[PDB]
Parts: C-alpha cells; structure tokens; sequence
C-alpha cells in the first residue's frame, strides 16, 4: 500500500521527499507519494468523511496543538516513534516536530548606516529608517516581536495583548514590506528593497554564502515549528508511524536541516551535521530566546487570523 505525505510544496517538501520519503522507500519497500499543499479544510473534510487520503501531514505547530484535542488526528505510537530523542517543545499525544526555526533580525550591512539589534530597534524608524520585512501570514512571530519591541518581558508575553501589539505594528505599518516565502525574504534583504527584517534564521546563511554582507541579531530570537501528524482514519496507520519515526531520526533530521536551513527536532542531529552549520543553529542561541506558545496559538489562531488580514489591508475599508 502506498503511503501519502502532504507538505507545503517547493524546496521544503522537495527536501523532505529526498531526506525522508526516499530513505523510507529504500528501507521498507513502501512507496511514498507526494501530495499537498497542506490544507486544513481538506484534512478536516477527509477525516469527517472517513476517506483519509493523506497519511502523514506536515502542519504548523499551532494547528497540531489545536487539531489533536478536536479529534482530527490519530494518537501517535511512542513505542515506534522514540520521543526521548525529540525536542519536547514540539511533542504532543498527536504530534511531533517536523522542523523548527527562529525568527531573527537579519540585515544587509552595506545598504544601511547601522543594523537593528533588538525587536525594539527593528520597530524604531527614527533610529533605523526605511523598509523592514516581516512574515505575511497569520502565525506565531510578528505579534510577539511587536510586543517585545514595545517592552513586554518574555516572561509576561502570554496571553498576547493584541490591542497593544497592533498599536505597535501601526507605528511602523507604512514601512512594512511583507515576505510570503523564504526566497522572497532573501530577495528583499539582498536587493535592499527591505534591508532588514524578522526572517527565518536559515535564510541568512544563503545570503552570507551568495556574497551579500549580512548581520544577524539573535537578541530575543523567537522559535516556532512545524509538526508531523497522522489524520484520524488513515488506512496506513502502522506505515505512518514508521515514516514519522524515520523522519524524526537523528540522520533524517540532520539531512532535512542541512538541505533547508531549518533546525532539527532530534537532539542528536547537530552532532551529525557539518560543524560550520551546527554552530549556526538556534540551540547555540538560547540565552534570550523566546519560545512561541503553541497552546496559546491553538486557542486563538482562528480569531487572530481574521483580525490580522482585516488589519493588514493597505487601505481602510468598512467590510459591511
């Protein structure tokens, strides 16, 4: 029986196919088909119809934390998946981490007089003028960064004060250029169209290697993750657990991390990677690191999403 893996498409899904699906096929003889992009409405419809066509799905960590209590997912088999080697921040009864990352303050050095070093600096247009880039999509990261920039301590960050965050974002709104994907964030910084911004840490590495002089500040770097889940009612449960155990193994995680610039979710992976890459990982930057709360997002993602896109509009319009 063919196993179906659903992810986000593009280079991340390509890396997962090469590091995980191929290794799984070579190891077990079970063929893995690629599908997607990940669509929560489709996962919900499949499960409710008892017509599950996706066996392993790469989902956002806050969706995993919401979907599990809702009965949309299979409970994971922790006798097949060894959770002892996995980052416990991303493990639930229904999910394990797929990969993780930090949002960091990236900067094209030679295009500016000085680089912002903190979230407060990134929101300080008087001191650091010009366009700044942030993640377009409603998700953990930007709201937390706005609050921390406004003086909220990491220990008192949650529950998020939304009015305070949007008031802070409003102070710099006209100077925000949104990045919708990783390669666009790199183009924005490299071209100096938005010389600094809150970007995935890994994207700063290909900038450095391409010949663009860059700086990265890790002050209050914000972590979030994607997860692997199994939709409730999969016809390939045993193979789905084995696929997840392979995908989250030290070598498979080291391979996915090396290929994507994302950070591995297996605590033994860094030791297996190129030491030059291992040094650049978020685990070497835990000092002032802020871990985004997947449980808070699980409880508020649908309402934040609706408010977020209404707010993000370039111009004010009344919806009714």
């Amino acid at each position: 029986n063919d196993l179906v893996f659903s992810s986000w498409g593009g280079t991340t899904q390509d890396a997962q196919k090469a590091a995980w699906a191929e290794k799984f096929m070579v190891e077990t003889g079970i063929n893995v088909l690629q599908d997607g992009p990940t669509d929560y409405g489709k996962l919900k419809a499949m499960v409710e119809a008892n017509g599950v066509t996706w066996d392993v799905v790469d989902v956002e960590g806050d969706y995993a934390a919401q979907a599990g209590p809702k009965g949309l997912l299979e409970k994971l088999d922790f006798s097949v998946i060894d959770k002892t080697k996995l980052d416990p921040r991303f493990v639930t009864d229904y999910s394990v981490g797929s990969f993780y990352y930090s949002f960091v303050i990236g900067c094209n050095v030679d295009s500016v007089s000085a680089c912002p070093k903190s979230w407060a600096d990134l929101f300080d247009t008087a001191k650091f003028p010009g366009k700044r880039t942030f993640y377009k999509w409603s998700a953990p990261g930007v709201i937390e960064a706005a609050l921390l920039a406004d003086g909220v301590t990491a220990d008192k960050l949650y529950p998020l004060d939304l009015d305070r965050a949007f008031k802070k974002l409003d102070t710099i709104k006209s100077d925000i250029i949104w990045w919708s994907g990783g390669a666009q964030s790199q183009q924005l910084i490299a071209s100096a169209e938005a010389p600094f911004g809150s970007v995935w840490n890994g994207r700063m590495t290909a900038l450095e290697q391409s010949g663009v002089k860059v700086e990265t500040s890790w002050a209050q770097n914000i972590t979030a993750a994607d997860s692997l889940v199994v939709p409730k009612g999969t016809k390939n449960k045993d193979a789905a657990m084995k696929f997840i155990a392979l995908a989250t193994s030290a070598q498979a995680q080291a391979d996915m991390a090396t290929a994507t610039g994302y950070a591995p979710v297996n605590i033994e992976s860094a030791k297996l990677m190129d030491p030059k890459i291992a040094k650049s990982l978020p685990d070497q930057q835990t000092e002032s690191q802020v871990n985004a709360d997947m449980n808070y997002w699980a409880q508020h993602r649908d309402e934040i999403g609706e408010r977020w896109y209404a707010w993000q509009a370039k111009h004010h319009h009344h919806h009714h």
